[PDB]
């Protein structure tokens, strides 16, 4: 649908075929001032970097990305995680970088820095996270891909986990994204079509601590890039189409070594009790705009929790926190926080799960730790 | 967008697959009478040339390229640099050739010849150059690629270092160009999307002396050829679209062994003082038309230096010469001359940096040396 | 949408402008063997016919219209009613003709002949009828006009009696049909958009006895012809689109001089009691296929009576027979039989209302009268 | 852009040419349950109605228009005003009808009934009203007409009161609407292009009392119908396009005989003082959703009053109430309330101006009068 | 080419057919802050205005037209001239209005006010003016109408005064404009195709004094409006296409009663001598930007005077001022000033011809008169 997609791709492929030689390419990817966005730039490295630590720091213009004022626009990218590059193949890498200010203080959307400190405090207990990112592939026009033009597809029902031309739209984009994630090392755990047509879900898990955020952000970047080649645009909006068509939510699974260990459902239920008390804090933490975006998806209908009221159940698809029945039967496992929106920053959601359940924080403001 | 792009490219590829045998192809590339343009022609060589010196001299009709009068139209190409050919692969080569007149005097746009002499005088001090060529991919119609037809894209902001179908236009062309440069041996140091949509930057660094000009010219040639296959046209105009959309400028980094060496920021600042004094000379040297073109980009707005007034700062994105903060902290490094336009001849810009800073020249006219 | 519609209509108009002279054209229109269809043919008459009686009888091939076997295929058209011709203007006429068999016995779909006898028996009591024919304009593809392609329009709601490009589809066809009916002398009483998009209703009445059938059939013919010029196709199917989108039903209003006269609601309610007893007979009489077609529309949902169960109420939109509240308040008026399908033959519906309510018939078979 | 627009219009015109005869058509137009919408249906009248009183009452299904529950869905249309029909010409009429419930109580969106009572109380003082309705013509896709596809038109500036193909979009629709209003008798006082491209304003006035609302509603209906024929859709949304492009607001001019009479600016300023006190009441009254819609347009930028703060000035384009300088110089005249949104119900805005300024009401609830 | 042009025009025509009744429409047209532009708005007048004096003054927002600051944005339109309306026919009028500031001082682009005073001083001598406005019809894309796409038409030569599909482009627009001017009362004196393809010339003559400016401005407005209906855009740029294709210039003929009277060529030549002395003043007065625009057209090639050097000849097409040979033979007549650009404000050009030749002014600044 995009002009770029229309460009002959065979041509680009023959250039990709050419041996690149000793020089290696690293894409430096960083979160935007908006906080939902991702930006990227490429540098040439003389030799393949064995580890993320080896990769050099780089700088970018903050004013263009809306992360700083003109007077000291420069911002610094510090490599945080390194993944293989699906797009260019090995030795090329994709680097996720924390953004730092001109004065070397973590940037406003560098939520990894605070989250990383929080994960380190609770590293002994091995908190693990899984997330279930939901997205709709929408053409350049902004209307979902494959929907009739100036129209709506047939009644909702056949599209969930659908097969066939009519049932599923953008499977190729999904297939490419999934393989690209495997090649990159992003821990994709599976994919499924979603109830809304043209809407899919990709789940990353089980990552441990800060890794969850890194993997999801890289997965999202991979999705956007794969989508760009096809010409479609992935959207993480909580309610992509207004109406009865389903909204997109990123349901975070959370477990700790104690919960996973036998008779750990006591821990699962203790965590849930803490979550209920800080529900306002969680809703704000879980989406970039503080809950306006999350509220659109969370209408209390279409199997979504109401955003006003916290709820917990076992095998209750709708309630804000659902313990799977199997986890309950096993008396050990994980619970699924279903409040986070699709546009949620993973670092915030993980950090808030740790802060509320493991660090036992109380009150609206996040704690400051020595 | 071009008719040629519409031709089936698979067909051409099957011919490229055919083994070419012992014979080797050399593209002889030379600068136009206009001085911004590049022209090219191909010859068959019995065996692969090991070195540029081996390559034979060739001649071309100057009247067609607007480099000489009809009476003695013939001009001579002398191979100057040799690169591997990305388009046809090895053993084929791309040759950049100095243009000489019928009377064997360097041609008017053979600025390499004078520059090479200047580089040789200062070879002991190892001046190194980096440049940051900016360009906009524009369709055959002349309107930037991917912009709405008879329209303008959404407000400036999301496109800088952007990812996704909406944010970036012509990434495939950029990817192909970058790989082609690596294969050719052009020293590409990285690439980034630019603030304007459909505008990108490719940086060649760090080359030493005359090499900088050769690499950039070959890089530009590679870009034009890659663009031709896709059907888009790269433009190096200083202000490709008139209005608030950003102009394209080639910011030249300059260093010398002394500046690079510890406590070399004294040298960096001495060079800057000299640059300020010859600002008129630099502006004229830095663009083909003497500053009319450069002035359009350099309005003193959109983070560009005013073309009337020289300015210098540390980490001052806008000022004509910016020392990176990191270079200042290290007390050694390079400074970034930001006055040169995208259409600048690299040989002129390098030569003028040497002449002003290293040779300590004074006055409007360039010096004549024994 | 049809190829014929694409033909330049200005050209046809200049021929229509030409004076036709003394000769007059009469379109002879007759019901098909199927009974839902209408067919037509044109003859030239030396002078304008003042009355229907003057018009000459004509014959047609029954085998082509599926009304008789090959051995005695000829069938005879006897002019029954005459209307002015909207399409060609005066003096040209549209003639509705009863179809008679080769042996001069009324044809199987010549339901007017039996109905006319029934109306004549009850002529003293002046039964009047009103009908509300509903139809959907559907392109040559068979999908309703203006609906997205391979898609469905927005949720039902805004389209009923709608104004604006989005709300109403085929208003021009409706406007032309309405004016054509006025010119022809069809007693069109009004028009409204219907709940389903692209679906409209036209009301004919108040008519008297056999006239109701004649007017409706001519109105339908006019609609089909007007639609043909636009290229759309009108459909009288009971359930044009399968699903929650509304079906098309022709609700017959019925009154008699006694009911209309003050304190005539006793008569209205006596008629309704008789209607309830012969509900099976009515359902069969009211549609061509005996109730299979009617059943699709009459699901007992979307404000339609269930086809299995008779119901009567006052101002009960859904019940099979509704007395308007105003009629009830006035203690005189008409009741609305809502069981007849859009594809109903009017002659059958009127005849069955007379037979059940006025002639007080009992039993499945229609009575035979001396 | 709509499928209906693509249908040949010449054909419809030849049917319109046919003489319609004695029978006359009346379009009964009524406000929707939403309150922004308008719906319409047509009936045939034996003779032209000389006055609105002559026109018969009619009924419609409230459930389809979302004005009543299914049990007593019927609602009643009582003719309120009569206008000539531009679409079908004389003798045909357009009728604006108040909507009444099944129990004969004014419907929820029958705001004319309460307003009419209020106007009658103040009839002695002759309040006159003038409203500037603003609207954007937007294609079936929902993007404004003539804007580049998936794009934005050139910077705002040239389009206000513009001439030429580039400057003005949908002038034909505007021209047709204006003439149609004149023919109908709607008191159009002028038209101008608006700052946003594809956005126009049609001003109605000076009408007196209840007439103001009737004329505006009929004008809006005429606009929607004219737009439907062209295929475009008029929108009265307060902020049709989100961003710096201008929103659409219906600025109202209020005067009374006293204000108009010499040295009446004291009255103009007394009214303004009262308006300031009931600003919350006015904002709620002035738009259907209570101020959410109005707030989007009223950002306090682009020459619009902030919706949070009341402001008054003389010749202050931006302030909520502006007295024209000429009115101030004359010491007599009208003031312009600029708070009402484009989607405002006129009956509400007029009624609230009377209630606050003339009836001197105090408090959130509207008064109940014997 | 414009979307608006694609809208069915037959529909608009049927609305135009409707009788408009007693009310009359007046388009108030005024010059933009840029000074090349024209803007327009419509008002309803109860009765046809017999004279321009009768027409009411109106006001508009200066900030939108870039004529004043926000604090006192209001500007006032005072009707100056009245013409019949070709677009809506009689009684509707087109009004050209002088623009006045909030403080009632003539606006910056209200050059008529100063010019009118100058004409009045010399009214006794009856200066007459003729002008020859040249324009190119260019599609919405900005490339001249009928030129090949991304291409150039055949060599210049056949297009001047051409006939046939290949030779002339936009004759229909020209024909409509010419008739519209006749109907309006604009004094069109003729039309011819121009050397460049798609370029035409319309000449308004001979008007006296201030009338010349009024007629030309109204003619230009009529052209823009006629062009808008067709979808093309007229351009008055001095050099519409860069290259050898001809530029558009408005050659002003000037005469006075004395020059016209026998043996008046002495006066014609005295005026020319004065013109030569104030050549700098004339070049600045003759175009909006002070000569940058005029210089592009006036290259001293393609039969245009060089803008640097004044020249005068008899029957010398190229020289800045040409006396026609016939005028010279007659020893009486007019001379043709060929320096003014197509985008010239007529009021400025006339005023400067009067000031230099008739008022015998000397020096760069225009004189101030009691
Ligand atoms: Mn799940
Ligand atoms: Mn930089
Ligand atoms: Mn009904
Ligand atoms: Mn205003
Ligand atoms: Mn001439």
């Amino acid at each position: 649908t995009s002009a770029s997609s229309h460009l002959n791709k065979g041509i680009k492929q023959v250039y990709m075929s050419l041996p690149q030689g000793e020089k290696v390419q690293a894409m430096y990817i960083w979160i935007d001032g908006t906080g939902e966005g991702l930006r990227c730039k490429t540098r040439t490295l003389d030799s393949e970097p064995k580890c993320v630590e080896e990769l050099p720091e780089w700088n970018f213009d903050g004013s263009s990305t809306l992360q700083s004022e003109g007077s000291n626009s420069d911002m610094y990218l510090v490599p945080a995680a390194m993944f293989r590059d699906p797009f260019r193949k090995d030795p090329n890498k994709l680097v996720l970088c924390e953004v730092f200010k001109y004065n070397r203080r973590p940037a406003e959307t560098n939520l990894r820095h605070t989250c990383k400190r929080i994960m380190d405090m609770v590293s002994n207990q091995h908190p693990w996270f899984g997330m279930e990112q939901e997205y709709t592939l929408m053409g350049t026009d902004g209307h979902p891909f494959g929907w009739p033009s100036n129209g709506f597809p047939g009644p909702q029902g056949p599209y969930y986990c659908g097969v066939g031309a009519d049932r599923a739209y953008g499977r190729d984009i999904v297939e490419a994204h999934y393989r690209a994630c495997l090649y990159a090392g992003v821990k994709i755990a599976g994919t499924n079509a979603e109830v809304m047509p043209a809407q899919w879900e990709f789940q990353i898990g089980p990552c441990e601590g800060i890794s969850m955020g890194d993997h999801l952000w890289v997965a999202r970047f991979i999705l956007h890039r794969v989508c760009e080649d096809f010409g479609v645009i992935a959207t993480f909006d909580p309610k992509p189409i207004p109406g009865n068509w389903n909204g997109a939510g990123c349901h975070t699974n959370f477990s700790t070594k104690a919960m996973r260990e036998e008779n750990g459902l006591k821990y699962i239920e203790e965590a849930i009790e803490k979550l209920s008390k800080r529900h306002q804090y969680h809703i704000r933490a879980y989406d970039p705009k503080g809950g306006l975006d999350n509220a659109r998806r969370l209408t209390g209908f279409h199997e979504t929790s109401n955003i006003n009221d916290f709820s917990a159940g076992v095998a209750n698809r709708s309630a804000s926190i659902r313990i799977p029945r199997t986890v309950g039967q096993e008396k050990k496992g994980y619970f699924e926080d279903r409040r986070p929106s699709a546009n949620c920053d993973p670092f915030s959601v993980t950090e808030a799960l740790i802060r509320t359940c493991l660090l036992n924080e109380t009150g609206d403001e996040p704690f400051q730790y020595k």
